[PDB]
């Protein structure tokens, strides 16, 4: 492939793959490669709302928001108690 | 800090979103706590060929997640392939 760089991270994973399940593979070659740039910010709120009706209580939210990109998403939302 | 108009805005985002998605019926009061933690790196997918011994030939499904402003690499799976 030429790419030594993706190679070097191919081998890598089967030598990982192999330290964890003595698969006892051997690297032969790269196929196909994708590279997914991440970047970005997770957030980590706890939060005080008010319920219906009247009760006052704390969840834990968790918000993923990319920084180069508009795009954020609630990760997850559960009571702290 | 849990004063920052930028990081309440994003917790009023959170509850919107928790009501949108399952009727929850909540009102955002206050924000009481903050954590920022930030996300940097390269999700590696690729398909590997292997030899087993076997000793035939397959292949293979990996993800190798890699931060850049950090020497950090980890295999995230490896999933064989038909
Ligand atoms: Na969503």
């Amino acid at each position: 492939e030429n790419d030594l760089e993706a190679i070097e991270l191919a081998r890598f994973a089967v030598a990982e793959h192999n330290s964890k399940t003595n698969a006892m593979l051997e690297f032969e070659r790269l196929v196909k490669v994708r590279h997914q740039v991440v970047a970005g910010t997770m957030h980590h709120f706890t939060v005080q709302v008010k319920e219906a009706g009247g009760g006052k209580k704390l969840y834990e939210a968790k918000v993923w928001e990319k920084v180069w990109e508009n795009f954020k998403q609630l990760q997850s939302f559960q009571p702290v108690g």
